């Protein structure tokens, strides 16, 4: 007795065709209908299918809260209750409320069944259902005891959640896949369950399936196969073909058929493959195929699909139609492959607190089957690891030799490409310094010590001033002060200034420059030098406090998310953006920008960097549209070049107004007389964040300008007015005197009837509080307040020091993310810069930080590759050859670089060692889900072999990569040897107190010269962003987890 038949007595039962077992207490799908058979003696029960039905939501308050419940309801508003059969799946609804049950259990024929978290289809029999009982901890394990003191074993629901416990011991399984009655479930690090896919039974190779076996294990018989692994998109060559669904004939070498028509990874896929064919008229049948259908029926069904297929192949004398059917998209829907859970992003489990960008990451690992993509290293060696794209493994010796080789290329770009020596870069900027290994950072600085001797003297250090994207947390950097780091000014400004009226904290935070507890510099009484940490102050940058905020206007009146959009949508955004920026009340923009630039450009012990986007607007081309802040900013820069020097003394009086002041070259405190040049130097700033401020007639605000400035005339540089700020670049401006002491006394009245000299609250586009800058009258036409860096020898092993000489420098971040693409050669950014070389030198810019000049991948994966700023690149050696980059060609870059050298500036090469975008070539590697911190994530993806987009490069990487290494090892052999070093390490205190730094120790290995990364591959990467291929993309026998591989002694699936 096997199949559906009725016995001697009344009614009908069911028997497994395969085994012979009677179905009782189970679900089976026999031909058309789906049934349930009873616990009693298996007498059956019909579950009619529901075609046509609304599917919606209602409100129900049971007792506590009004919940909004989901319901099915048929066409006719009758809300369907109890167990129902819907599209050949079984979902369950509460018969009282009508609510859909998904991720839970239900009593049905004194038997508890479970429904998946997702769609809420019936997948398996659950063992026990517990609200009574409690947890226990025994032997360092976790377990669960019933109400009656005894243990629970196996798969049960504990307090509404699904969980599982070892059948022998009762140990709760955690962070592991496990099979229960052929169903694979995943249980998280906490222990809570989730269904994945029902596994097939896998039966004996019969008459028919004999001839669908693979012709041989050679490579020729298979295709679409990365590194010898079978993917879902693999076509194979059978031993024989069923010509026209009739004549079995030996297969020829030109014959191929798709693996997914004969083999499947789980029963889910197989059931969906059949019902898919039913839809597209390759299997005309009144039969219905569910997760409860007999394997025999499903496999027989799979053979009838081939019969019908082979007809259509015979007809069309080819198989391009099928390729199109299974693998390409149909009727604006995902393809058949992608529809499947095991072959899409849904089984990758994207997102999570730790997954900052592109929905998380995939940390590569090692595996016997994949000896090409295996790596001994892949250690992060820094606070963070993964950020974007394909994270490059910088712990690797060959990658460290390649990072030097690229450095040397950039540092000698002119000399290499065009034989032009004045066309080279001088300084660098390490992009994402906390995201790359310290070894290559250490080794990077060593190159700059070896090639330019920056440690020797501050004259040589200052000519090649480099900097990073980090605070004190970049330990390798701060240890010997090899580069500048970002001050806390930006943050400090963000609380006490950049917010709207009423949401601004007091300006006492701006007195000191502290990076979470540790002090960077204290402006209160800054009289000494060579003390503070070499740093750079900013308020905006290409990415910091802009992309966030610009995006804001883009999405409103446009809706496109900030990572991908059309040029039109961008242009429409920026319109509203700049249209808000010029207003008094600013939704998307920041307040008091000039006041903030005033601080940056007057504060001691910092090298401020100007942001292009604050002076010019991106609605127009490069240096095309001036911003509202332009005049204000140009004046302050001009003030700095001529006046700002000497010591600093900043305070906040009782009225709430910052009073920064500088005393001039030589003079370090308010009592110091100083040299004759001091008299016409040093300015005084007054700032305020109360636009509703109104001092009364008795109130007096003062600026003690110092003992050098007794009885001297002082003229305004910047003055707050009703409409904005009255700028002044010359002694032609309102003036005011100091008393016998040396003190500019102001008040709510005008100074000698000079309008706009009085102190008061004001609300206007360029300032929401008060801003006034004052310098001494009688400056020379060619005065300079800047101190020239000594050729003086340094023995203390520091590179950069904070002194007059360094504070004389002024960096310029000369690009934006949201520039439009030029329409002509003249409108391109690197030509414009070359034209306007003197315009920067006049403002007193010393360092000019260009945009990474690398060809963008233009894959619209992330913002950086949407708007093509140059951080998103494949060939990192291509700086605009042949076809231009956003900024220019390689000819235009060399023209720019020389234009800056001729205008006495240094040029910064922005170095991105972290990641690389869009590498077309494919490889198989073991990947596991991870977060920025290079940490394993507890996901149902687990650890799988994944086809990653890791092989690639470009024409110019082939050419240049690795080539200058043997050169370099000759000249500077110390770069290539091993080396011990020290670096700081930020510790976060658990008790909610301030962090603290501790000296850590490091040892970089030696590196090779001979080995060259001509192109990238898996083995030189730490990992890759989630690609969305799927958990089961590299195919494997999910019963036992054996991967398929093509060797002489292959592990073939068609078997
Ligand atoms: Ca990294």
């Amino acid at each position: 007795a096997k199949g559906l038949r009725q016995d001697s007595n009344g009614k009908l039962r069911y028997f497994d065709l395969t085994t012979g077992i009677q179905a009782k207490g189970q679900f089976v799908t026999i031909g058309q209908e789906t049934y349930y058979f009873s616990k009693d003696h298996g007498d059956a029960q019909l579950l009619p299918m529901v075609t046509e039905g609304h599917y919606g939501t209602i409100t129900l308050k049971q007792g506590q809260d009004t919940k909004t419940a989901w319901v099915y309801r048929d066409q006719n508003n009758t809300i369907l209750k109890g167990l129902q059969n819907i599209n050949g799946t079984l979902q369950f609804f509460d018969p009282y409320t009508g609510e859909q049950l998904k991720g839970g259990v239900a009593k049905y024929d004194d038997k508890l069944f479970y429904f998946e978290s997702g769609k809420g289809n019936l997948v398996s029999t659950v063992a026990g259902d517990y609200q009574d009982g409690h947890y226990i901890s025994q032997d360092g394990q976790t377990r669960y005891a019933d109400k009656q003191n005894q243990l629970v074993k196996g798969l049960v629901t504990v307090n509404g959640a699904l969980q599982y416990f070892d059948n022998a011991t009762g140990n709760q399984i955690k962070n592991q896949q496990v099979i229960v009655d052929g169903k694979t479930y995943y249980f998280d690090d906490k222990g809570n369950g989730e269904y994945l896919f029902t596994n097939t039974l896998d039966m004996s190779t019969n008459a028919f399936s004999t001839k669908n076996v693979a012709f041989n294990h050679d490579s020729s018989s298979f295709d679409h196969t990365v590194d010898g692994f079978l993917t879902a998109d693999t076509w194979y060559r059978p031993k024989s073909i069923l010509a026209n669904g009739t004549t079995w004939r030996d297969s020829t070498d030109k014959d191929m058929r798709p693996l997914i028509t004969v083999w499947w990874p789980n029963k889910n896929v197989q059931v969906n493959y059949l019902n898919f064919m039913k839809a597209n008229g390759l299997l005309t049948t009144a039969a219905q195929y569910t997760l409860h259908s007999d394997q025999y029926d499903l496999n027989q069904a799979a053979q009838d699909v081939q019969v019908a297929i082979e007809r259509r192949i015979a007809s069309e004398h080819g198989t391009d139609w099928l390729q199109k059917l299974l693998f390409e998209s149909q009727n604006n829907n995902p393809s058949f492959v992608k529809q499947q859970f095991i072959w899409n992003k849904d089984s990758e489990y994207h997102g999570g607190g730790d997954a900052w960008f592109q929905g998380g990451y995939l940390k590569y690992g090692n595996n016997p089957l994949t000896p090409t993509t295996n790596s001994d290293y892949r250690q992060p060696g820094n606070a963070f690891d993964f950020l974007l794209a394909n994270d490059v493994d910088n712990s690797n010796p060959v990658v460290q030799a390649e990072n030097l080789n690229w450095l040397h290329y950039l540092m000698n770009f002119g000399t290499i490409t065009a034989g032009q020596d004045d066309a080279n870069f001088d300084s660098i900027r390490i992009d994402a310094v906390d995201f790359i290994h310290n070894d290559t950072i250490q080794r990077t600085y060593d190159y700059l010590r070896d090639a330019y001797q920056v440690q020797q003297s501050e004259a040589k250090a200052n000519q090649h001033i480099s900097l990073v994207e980090a605070g004190l947390d970049a330990g390798t950097s701060t240890i010997h002060n090899d580069a500048l780091i970002e001050s806390n000014l930006r943050e400090a400004a963000t609380l006490s200034l950049t917010n709207e009226p009423g949401k601004n904290k007091p300006l006492t935070n701006m007195l000191q420059d502290v990076d979470g507890g540790t002090l960077i510099t204290d402006h209160t009484q800054n009289s000494t030098e060579n003390q503070a940490t070499p740093n750079y102050s900013i308020i905006h940058a290409h990415d910091k406090g802009v992309q966030e905020k610009v995006g804001a206007a883009i999405t409103d009146a446009t809706g496109a998310d900030w990572t991908n959009f059309t040029d039109e949508q961008l242009k429409a955004g920026l319109e509203l953006f700049y249209k808000d920026q010029r207003a008094t009340n600013k939704k998307y923009n920041s307040y008091n920008i000039p006041s903030i630039y005033a601080l940056m450009l007057t504060n001691k012990d910092t090298v401020p960097r100007m942001y292009y986007g604050d002076m010019y607007q991106d609605d127009g081309q490069y240096m095309a549209n001036k911003s509202i802040y332009y005049d204000a900013l140009v004046s302050l820069m001009t003030a700095r070049k001529s006046y700002v020097s000497g010591g600093q003394t900043m305070s906040v009086d009782n009225h709430g107004l910052l009073k920064s002041v500088r005393f001039g070259k030589d003079a370090m405190t308010a009592n110091d007389l100083g040299t004759s040049a001091t008299r016409t130097e040093g300015l005084g700033v007054i700032i305020g964040n109360d636009p509703k401020l109104q001092l009364n007639d008795s109130d007096k605000v003062t600026l003690d300008m110092g003992a050098a400035h007794k009885n001297q005339k002082y003229r305004a540089v910047i003055l707050t007015t009703r409409d904005g700020l009255a700028t002044f670049n010359s002694d032609q401006a309102p003036t005011a005197w100091t008393n016998d002491q040396g003190t500019l006394t102001f008040s709510n009245q005008e100074i000698n009837g000079q309008d706009n000299t009085q102190i008061r609250g004001v609300a206007n586009p360029q300032v929401s509080g008060y801003l006034a800058v004052w310098v001494p009258v009688g400056a020379s036409d060619n005065q300079d307040a800047r101190t020239a860096a000594t050729t003086t020898e340094n023995h203390d092993g520091k590179v950069l020091h904070s002194n007059a000489a360094l504070d004389s420098n002024l960096i310029y971040e000369g690009f934006s993310n949201f520039q439009p693409k030029a329409t002509t050669h003249d409108e391109l950014t690197n030509v414009v810069i070359a034209k306007n070389a003197d315009v920067f030198n006049n403002w007193g810019i010393t360092s000019f930080e260009m945009a990474p000049q690398y060809r963008s991948s233009g894959d619209h994966t992330f913002l950086d590759s949407t708007i093509d700023n140059g951080y998103a690149f494949t060939d990192r050696y291509d700086l605009g050859f042949n076809t231009p980059t956003k900024y220019g060609t390689d000819g235009d870059l060399r023209a720019t670089i020389q234009a800056l050298h001729h205008a006495n500036m240094q040029v910064m090469a922005d170095v991105v060692d972290n990641q690389v975008y869009n590498l077309p070539g494919k490889e198989v590697v073991s990947a596991t889900r991870a977060g920025v911190y290079g940490n394993d994530d507890a996901t149902g993806f687990g650890t799988q072999l994944y086809v990653t987009n890791s092989v690639g490069g470009g024409q110019y990487q082939e050419k240049y990569a690795g080539q200058y290494l043997e050169a370099l090892k000759a000249k500077y052999p110390d770069l290539f040897e091993g080396k011990a070093y020290d670096y700081w390490y930020k510790n976060y205190a658990n008790d909610g107190s301030n962090p603290y730094y501790t000296l850590s120790h490091g040892d970089r290995e030696s590196i090779p010269a001979d080995v060259a990364i001509k192109q990238w591959s898996a083995k030189y990467m730490n990992g890759t962003n989630v690609l969305g291929n799927g958990m089961g993309y590299v195919l494997k026998d999910w019963h036992n987890g054996q991967y398929f591989k093509l060797d002489g002694d292959k592990s073939t699936l068609p078997q």
